[PDB]
């Protein structure tokens, strides 16, 4: 000592738009998801509500009874102005909050759980890289099931707080993950490295002073 | 999965294995990975044409308008395409929100940004050079296809309808359309025949042809 950090590493990110992250989904064997995730692809309507955008892109996913919208009727869908009409979901945090702060992890899952859809929360402190490349890739081969990650932008070469969208595909030849990043007007959808993503994810998260981490998410 | 519309049986929804491996086995494709990633939903039940621009022209990259929540950023959305008057006198929105737009309109509102665009009424080519000239851009990116058609013909509700064109598969002679009315109906794989047949009907509007429109950078 001290560390004089001879070798040091920036993460390296392909982007879906790409010749290689084409390529990336085509080779990958881990993907049924994508394909009803991107029906529903949307951008977050404000810089806040990035966990709203994913909420509402699985509830659809799956099919879930939605609140009727005026300007679709007799269609119905999940929209981010319609996905607070459930007083339990504002109880958990009320929507003018979420534009403000955003959610964390565990108000994540409760307001999924608030429309009686499946969820499991897992923080990164509970468990490992291991058994969450595994247990994604796995959820990723399965339809009826969904992942929604939340981690730090700036761990995996963005910018750069806390962030929650979807995975979408696994890339079992470069160990990548597919982020269908709802912020749509600022990054394209990217494929991540799991050892860049698992460092994202194993941060801690002042708000909740808990760390971020993925949530899964079925239909009962 | 989703609660739209049952699907008549000509055509294959991308919301099926089938619809599925008709993606992975196209070898015109390209347009379908930056068309996902501008995927929208109309904002009412009149404004699928602007739902269709907007796809087009961020999937350009195009430098768009101010937006209401994004600044910095900026992107076109179904509530700032008209933000300029030189778009604005092609047609008003007030009228768009109640009437729609025809296929000239598309292409003129299109234009309006500064774009090149290539307006085809389908009385004005047949489907062999449409099939042909829309797979060679479904290859190519930096281009892109809306088709205006009327959905009855392929066997949806109902009338005149435009959404942009993302793949076409070879074995089974279908076009990918990315319909934007996503809380009715899937994108779907539509045979050529019947996309055809459904360009080339008389929108009572203009008495003119439906049809299809390219879209390109100027530069
Ligand atoms: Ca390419
Ligand atoms: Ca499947
Ligand atoms: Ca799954
Ligand atoms: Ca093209």
């Amino acid at each position: 000592g001290p560390h004089m950090q001879t070798l040091t590493l920036s993460p390296n990110l392909i982007g879906f738009n790409s010749n290689e992250g084409e390529k990336l989904l085509l080779t990958s064997r881990s993907r049924e998801d994508f394909f009803p995730l991107s029906m529903q692809f949307v951008t977050q309507v404000n810089q806040a509500y990035c966990g709203v955008a994913s909420i509402i892109m699985v509830l659809n996913s799956l099919g879930i009874n939605a609140p009727e919208t005026a300007q679709y009727s007799p269609y119905r869908v999940f929209t981010q102005d319609n996905f607070f009409s459930n007083e339990k979901t504002k109880a958990v945090i009320a929507p003018e909050v979420v534009a403000r702060q955003g959610m964390t992890l565990d108000e994540l899952g409760r307001l999924i759980a608030s429309y009686g859809v499946k969820v499991k929360v897992n923080h990164a402190s509970d468990t490992n890289i291991e058994d969450f490349r595994k247990q994604v890739a796995e959820n990723l081969k399965q339809d009826g099931n969904f992942v929604i990650v939340n981690y730090l932008r700036k761990e995996i070469g963005q910018e750069r707080g806390g962030h929650i969208s979807p995975l979408a595909a696994y890339n079992e030849q470069t160990d990548r993950f597919l982020i269908m990043d709802v912020s749509r007007y600022k990054y394209p959808p990217v494929w991540v490295k799991t050892t860049d993503l698992w460092k994202a994810m194993n941060t801690v998260d002042s708000v909740s002073q808990k760390t971020r981490g993925f949530v899964f998410v079925s239909k009962t």
